[PDB]
């Protein structure tokens, strides 16, 4: 099935910058969430999980249809906690009812990365809501207790290569694991609501110990109070991933540029953009607007 991007009727860059801005202003205002981490990280994860159900083989799932709004997908165990990002976006959607669900979930992620002093992420509009029976089944999002071979094979289904995977994983600088949500507990670093390359630096430079958490799952822990999932740690066990990790630990601009590309790609997988669609939008941050 082909999913052709269809611009919300009559809308242009300024309309979407207004949505961006409302998201960004609420991100700033609602700062208490998650022990003052704020909603940035869970909005990035919402964008990823609503996009990451995609299957390149038959174009099922993906960001286009905004299917997270249906109970099979919002109740996926893999999505535990993302209801907080959805609830955040609800007043945004009420103010701007014309935006599609897929466009809002993906734009939430872009806005969060940028407002957290991350790279600019070009973003295209035109996702169209699809019906409840187009919601992908549970089980398409990745397990955390696995090795590099798992990770590499998993991401082939999203048409991501080694560089794209290692870049995307850098988003684990953000937020934290929550025991009651995933069976893992702890942040990955100190700067967890500012977008930086800290994930790679911590992988290489902390002294990690393989411990069991209080849900009886293994994770890697440091004396600084940071953690890595087994799938994170796999990026330094596999020599191909390791090279790339070192590259991003040593070049913040390269990480930003590669993350931006991979994240846009993730958010656009499955969508066909007509030849005469608008160019991708690059939104100004609140700071750049003086707001
Ligand atoms: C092998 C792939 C991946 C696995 C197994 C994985 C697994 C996890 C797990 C278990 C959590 C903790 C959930 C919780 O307890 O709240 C988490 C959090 C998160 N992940 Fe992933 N993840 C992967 C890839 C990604 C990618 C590709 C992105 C986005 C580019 C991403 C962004 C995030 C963010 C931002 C959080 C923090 C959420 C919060 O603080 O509420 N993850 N991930």
């Amino acid at each position: 099935l082909v999913h052709v991007a269809s611009v919300e009727k009559g809308r242009s860059y300024e309309d979407f910058q207004k949505v961006y801005n409302a998201i960004a202003l609420k991100l700033r205002e609602d700062d208490e969430y998650d022990n003052y981490i704020g909603y940035g990280p869970v909005l990035v994860r919402l964008a990823w999980h609503t996009s990451g159900t995609w299957d390149k083989h038959d174009n099922t799932g993906g960001s286009y249809g905004g299917t997270y709004r249906f109970k099979k997908e919002f109740n996926d165990p893999s999505n535990a906690g993302l209801q907080n990002g959805f609830k955040f976006l609800e007043p945004i959607h009420k103010e701007f009812p014309w935006i599609s669900s897929g466009d809002l979930f993906s734009l939430g992620g872009v806005t969060a990365v940028q407002e957290m002093q991350g790279p600019k992420i070009p973003w295209r509009c035109g996702r169209v809501d699809t019906p409840e029976d187009t919601t992908p089944d549970n089980g398409r999002l990745p397990d955390a207790d696995k090795d590099a071979d798992y990770v590499r094979t998993f991401f082939q289904r999203l048409n991501m290569n080694d560089r794209e995977v290692v870049a995307l994983m850098g988003a684990h600088a953000l937020g934290k694991t929550h025991l009651k949500r995933s069976g893992y507990e702890g942040p990955w670093g100190a700067a967890n609501n500012v977008f930086t390359n800290e994930f790679y630096l911590n992988l290489l430079n902390e002294d990690w110990k393989l411990e069991k958490n209080d849900a009886n799952n293994e994770q890697w822990d440091s004396k600084s109070g940071y953690m890595m999932l087994p799938t994170d740690y796999s990026l330094i066990q596999d020599p191909k991933y390791l090279s790339i990790v070192k590259e991003y630990a040593n070049d913040q601009d390269k990480f930003f540029k590669d993350f931006s590309k991979a994240f846009e790609k993730l958010l656009e997988n499955g969508i066909t953009f007509p030849k005469d669609a608008p160019s991708p939008f690059i939104f100004k941050t609140l700071e750049e607007q003086g707001l």
